[PDB]
Parts: C-alpha cells; structure tokens; sequence
C-alpha cells in the first residue's frame, strides 16, 4: 500500500536543488506515499506543534495548567514573537501562549512552554512516550534552526512526524478534549497559507504547523486534513539544501503536497 502510484518527487526536488521529505498516510485505508520519508531533516519551528500537544498532554494530570497566568520580561521577547510581545505588560496564560507558539510560530511563547516542560529533553520526552523513536530536540530556540547538514540534532523524519501527528490529532495520545484542542489550534494556524493548504481545496478542513529555518534551503510543514466523505490524511513534507545560502521555497512545500494527495488518489 506504500507508493502505488508513482509521483515525481526526484524532479522537483531536482528542480529545488536540495532534497524534499514526504510521508503522507490516508486514515482510512493506510495507504501511504513516501519519498525520503525516514531521512531527518531540521524541525525548525514545526517543533512547537509537538511543544503545545505536550502541555496539552500535561493539562490532563494539572487541571488548570492551562489558565495558569504567565508573566514575562523583555528579555524574554526575541525576535518574532508577535504575539507575546503585545502582552508584554500584562502577562499571558499558558494556553494563550500554546496557541500564539502554534499559530503565530511565536518564539518567546515558545521558550516560556519550552521551560516548563523540562527543556528540550523534555519535550523529547513526551514523544518517546508516544511511541516516537526519531523526534529528538536539543537545543533552545534560535540555536536549534542551525540546520547544519548531517548534524541529527533538532530533527526528525517525515514518517516519525506524520505518525506522530496521526496519534495526536486523530489517535488515542491526547484524551478527547485535549485533543480537539490541538486540532484547533492546528486549524488556525495563519502561517501556512502557501504550504500544505495551498494544495487543499477550499471546502476541506485543515490544521498545520510549519518551520522555516533560514538557512540551508531549509522548511516545511506538517498538516492534517479532512477531504469531505473520507476518511482524514495525515502529512509532513519537509525540505533541505546542501548550501548555506540556498533559499527555502514555499512553493516546493505545496507542490509536494499536491503530489502527496494526487499519489494517494484523493481527488482535489
């Protein structure tokens, strides 16, 4: 069931100059299509996805952790933190920092979530106890984009991502609520609109998160989404370049997208 429709995933990555990572999975059959799909690549920011799933996860043993108010100092704020920067003054709850970490890709949210978890350890933690052997964060923010090539820190496979995702959205890793929870903040996510949702049509719903390192030609997004009448697919597609200086393409992310949905004949 893996890859019986042949896409050509080489080209357009040719074409990119650097590598493209596919893993996408339809829910209902467990058909799937690959390409580089257990190589790692650099989370970059996709992490904090799996960052507000684990303070989701943690929300279940700390009733309300998520209302739990938070406040910062400036030396918190680093660059792009849109959101926590307007809060400033006044502080933020957990799960307002959860969302602008997913949905605004909000660093300093980030790093506040970061920190209460245990750090990067930590949140590696919690996706070994879902089963997920790839994942490994090391690094705090900033440093961990360095997308060097052939260093595994920071990365993960497009498989591992994918499967994860699936569990965590879909599956049994979250209870109910907090699930629904993670769907949503997934499903309203601003940063994506020229990814994975530039491939899905309009009247099909979808959450995502994506990353952009900055450099080594190095981004992605993980999306899950629901065609109408069938059953949800679950994707990552990730991207990576051998040269310092080579820019990332938003463009590449949706075309493999396409590609990913064509090869698992969903008509879109």
């Amino acid at each position: 069931l893996t890859n019986l429709v042949a896409e050509p995933f080489a080209k357009l990555e040719q074409d990119f100059g650097g590598s493209i990572g596919v893993y996408a999975m339809d829910t209902g059959s467990g058909a799937t299509v690959s390409y580089r799909a257990e190589e790692r690549f650099p989370l970059c920011s996709s992490f904090k996805g799996f960052l507000a799933a684990a303070v989701l996860a943690r929300s279940q043993q700390q009733a309300g952790l998520l209302d739990t108010p938070i406040r910062y100092g400036k030396n918190a704020l680093v660059p792009w933190s849109p959101i926590s920067e307007k809060y400033l003054t006044t502080g933020m709850t957990v799960a307002e920092l959860s969302a602008a970490a997913v949905q605004y890709s909000d660093n300093a949210a980030a790093n506040l979530l970061l920190k209460e978890l245990g750090g990067p350890a930590g949140l590696t933690a919690f996706m070994r106890s879902i089963g997920d052997t790839t994942f490994r964060l090391d690094r705090w923010q900033l440093e961990l984009n360095s997308a060097i090539p052939g260093d595994a820190r920071d990365t993960s496979s497009p498989r591992a991502v994918t499967e994860s995702l699936q569990k965590l959205t879909l599956g049994s890793a979250l209870a109910a609520p907090q699930r629904q929870q993670f769907v949503d903040w997934l499903k309203g996510n601003t940063t994506g609109n020229h990814r994975i949702r530039a491939a899905v049509p309009a009247d099909w719903a979808v959450g995502d998160k994506t990353g952009t390192c900055g450099v080594y030609g190095t981004a992605n997004d993980y999306a899950v989404v629901w065609p109408t009448g069938r059953a949800p697919i679950v994707l990552a597609v990730y991207t990576r370049a051998p040269n310092k200086d080579d820019k990332h393409s938003e463009a590449v992310i949706a075309a493999a997208a396409r590609l990913a949905l064509e090869g698992l004949g969903v008509n879109g």
